[PDB]
């Protein structure tokens, strides 16, 4: 496996993680959609049954189905709604502060309530 | 309560957590072992059944009874092992960078081997 010991509560923090979620993915090679390159933007695998081609992003929610090779996923989310805080963030795991991590905690928590209401 | 929402993992990590533990302690006003003074240390109240005053730390595990007012805690722990790579921190759980908080978990579960071997 070769990843950390972080519990299933941030675990998509990771990106890794949203990396590993992708299984197949078309879009990887000669194109702005590639697994590193989406998960990096908050977009995780999440096929559906009939359009597999369908990549949804968390931190946010946002279905987002019909890429082409020149669709940039962190200008696709935000283009849509900047629901991820992260996407502006640059700075590795173990690099940026620990205030900015659990302000994400109410990001996340706070997007999945605006799904109901 | 009023306590934050983290998980059983790194909870003494906590200076609240760690002051909470104590619950009477009679070196409090007028003294250099008080509950926040030595909670800052890695200090977690831990009285033994003959032994009451028995304060013993955490991230390192030393046991220390027999305290006066004017024992600090922070040089006590060091003074008899650096254990506790938290004495020199000084950033605030939400100030620190991830990178300090993730390399402490390997000190814990360290010093918790070394009791064993
Ligand atoms: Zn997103
Ligand atoms: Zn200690």
């Amino acid at each position: 496996m070769g990843a950390p010991t972080l519990p299933p509560a941030w675990q998509p923090f990771l990106k890794d993680h949203r990396i590993s979620t992708f299984k197949n993915w078309p879009f990887l090679e000669g194109c702005a959609c590639t697994p590193e390159r989406m998960a990096e933007a908050g977009f995780i695998h999440c096929p559906t049954e009939n359009e597999p081609d369908l990549a949804q992003c968390f931190f946010c929610f946002k279905e987002l189905e019909g890429w082409e090779p020149d669709d940039d996923p962190i200008e696709e989310h935000k283009k849509h709604s900047s629901g991820c805080a992260f996407l502006s963030v640059k700075k590795q795991f173990e690099e940026l502060t620990l205030g900015e991590f659990l302000k994400l905690d109410r990001e996340r928590a706070k997007n999945k309530i605006a799904k109901e209401t």
